[PDB]
């Protein structure tokens, strides 16, 4: 019958996830009169610290008074309204509130029905997309430099190829040479040789590192990729009279990672903590790696640096912060995204040298 | 008798209403019946499916999957509602034109008295699958990029990192030479020549390394600047070699024309690049003239054209049939336009490319004048 007909519907009612409320205005200041469970949930407060209060208890400091407005308006003169909005739960949380509210008639008596949705998910999704859009323009002259450096590399490898035929055509016809000179020649073509090898694989490393490639996560050796970071990131360090020193642990050097994304993180620490340095006394960059909880290992990457300013800490990874005048502000950003996508952490701390110890983890592998 | 909301029926239409302003889908089914019917419907449901309530009561819920639903998790709806649990999927199910979309389905079993319904609450969330993988396309597109713009950034170190092994090679065939110096070996010469072919090759390769520093910065602020001292002085660095390689330099400078919104530093940057694009382009080549002008513009601009009569930019450039806008290879130089561009672009002009007589390159680029009429002035 009619009751039973009733029951089963509330009951449905508090399946729904969304917020319902019910208020009834011929009552003082319009109160709620119905609550279903979803608004429960999603505000944190009991029923009984709702049911006959007004809906605006949900405001709070930063909620816009002038949206505040739009909803006394279309109220009084007994209109639908639809309003994003701050509002407050129990505990003091702001949660985005996507409001609907329509007037109802039943048996010649105004309702209204409020319909609440939780969009704060919502909201910082479609901020993280703006946000990725943007990092992606504030990149781009760099990254076509990137692009341009690939290039010219690339091209690099035509005339040293042909200086390679040159010396091997000449090593040819010094075979025949009886000269006391010959000797020395062959050496110094040697020696040459071992340039235009070097020159290759200084193009070879730049090009694997930009190109777009497989990604997959792999076994890797931690050893391996530090160094092959190292070869890229490092540049310009032994002419700064910066100490390296890379004390690895055989026993944690394998993980499970994509090389190229470990790289551009390694790679990343380094170029930064040379030029944290530029202006120090003490030069000294030490990379270590250790065992660490729940089958991980831990990359420590400490300088000796102008370091970190008090205020400056929490900020390091947020996305566009920077101190330099020519700044991005991505570098750390981008580098914890793919550290955390491998599963691991990373964060950084002042060290006892006043300069800065970035760390990460990743899972070890077998 | 009952006063409204104090009523039962008051009451019950007032709670219907309500679910019909819930947006999201929900269903109710009555498992004592035949094949579990669907013995209500919201507005919801309607809304996000496209049938009618009177399309959709009477009927197994099960009308909506069709061609990709996964039996796999048809499966695991049919077992859990057999042990009257709660369930949820994402599923596949088509609305009634046959579009497909994505069903998160939350059911669960509801005792009113000691009878058991099952109430089921649908949401389409195929814009949400949809912004997470776009989501995803963008930090794959964003963790790439980034590698690009780390080298980018290194571009001066990786210069200097080149330019070692080069300098040691040029050195040693350079030392090679001395000591082939009076040898009777009748190979001799053909060792000498080859050993020079390889010294112009090392040089070549500086060259090309060298353009690695093309746009090296320091922060840019915008100045009033002097276009013919802008000109002189990157003709000071990217003409340098042009009085060797015998190429004619025609300047025909309009002072009154002269004077633009700029950073000295990119503008420098943007004609030095032209200027070193040409000479390569103009080197294994016939007539040998690089012309310089600079002209009022529409718009209160200055227009700046490059000219040479080198054997043309087909090779890093496609212009468009009007030849209004270029597209770049993926070269050294066809990237450096792209930069270059993009720098004239961020001073509020435009720059393009036509082809000229000579089979050569004409380029022009804009600059805001710092004075707002010529061209009106003749
Ligand atoms: C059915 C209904 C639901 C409402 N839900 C909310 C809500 O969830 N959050 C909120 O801040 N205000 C909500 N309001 C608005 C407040 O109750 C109040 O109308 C609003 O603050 C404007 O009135 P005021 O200027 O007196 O505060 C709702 C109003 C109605 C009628
Ligand atoms: C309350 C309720 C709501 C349901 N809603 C849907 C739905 O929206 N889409 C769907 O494909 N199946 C839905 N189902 C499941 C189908 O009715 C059916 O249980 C499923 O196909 C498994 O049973 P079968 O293998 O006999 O077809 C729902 C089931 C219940 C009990
Ligand atoms: N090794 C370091 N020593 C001191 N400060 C650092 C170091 N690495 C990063 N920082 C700080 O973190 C900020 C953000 O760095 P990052 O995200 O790589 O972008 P950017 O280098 O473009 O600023 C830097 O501007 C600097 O303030």
């Amino acid at each position: 019958g009619i009751p039973g007909q009733l029951e089963v519907i509330k009951k449905a009612l508090d399946h729904v996830r969304v917020g319902v409320v019910i208020t009834d205005p011929a009552l003082e200041d319009n109160p709620i009169v119905y609550v279903n469970q979803g608004f429960v949930q999603m505000t944190g407060y009991e029923t009984e610290e709702i049911l006959g209060k007004n809906c605006r208890f949900l405001q709070g400091k930063h909620t816009d008074p002038a949206e505040v407005d739009n909803i006394r308006t279309a109220l009084q003169n007994k209109e639908p309204v639809t309003v994003q909005i701050q509002n407050y739960k129990k505990d003091g949380t702001m949660f985005w509130n996507e409001l609907n509210i329509d007037p109802m008639e039943i048996e010649d008596k105004t309702y209204f029905v409020g319909i609440q949705n939780d969009i704060t998910e919502h909201q910082q999704t479609q901020a993280r997309l703006q946000e990725l859009q943007s990092e992606l323009v504030h990149v781009s002259r760099l990254s076509a430099m990137g692009e341009m450096a690939s290039a010219l590399a690339h091209e690099l490898n035509q005339p040293l190829a042909a200086i390679s035929n040159y010396m091997k055509g000449s090593r040819r016809l010094l075979a025949g040479s009886s000269d006391p000179n010959t000797p020395k020649v062959e050496s110094a073509l040697d020696r040459a040789a071992e340039q235009a090898l070097r020159a290759g694989q200084i193009i070879r490393r730049l090009r694997d590192f930009v190109a777009r490639g497989e990604s997959e996560k792999r076994v890797e050796s931690l050893s391996k990729l530090i160094e092959e970071a190292g070869a890229l990131g490092l540049a310009g360090a032994r002419e700064q009279n910066v100490q390296l020193r890379f004390s690895l642990d055989p026993g944690a050097d394998l993980v499970l990672a994509d090389r190229v994304q470990i790289q551009q993180v390694l790679v990343n620490l380094f170029r930064n903590a040379l030029e944290a340095m530029a202006q120090s006394q003490r030069r000294e960059l030490v990379v270590t790696n250790t065992p660490a909880a729940d089958d991980m290992i831990e990359v420590e990457v400490s300088d000796t640096g102008s370091g970190f300013q008090d205020d400056v800490i929490p900020n390091l990874f947020q996305t566009f912060f920077t101190t330099k005048d020519t700044g991005m502000g991505v570098g750390l950003s981008i580098s914890r995204s793919i550290i955390e996508a491998h599963g691991g952490r990373m964060w950084a701390e002042s060290n006892a040298s006043g300069g800065a110890t970035f760390r990460f983890t990743l899972p070890a592998a077998d």
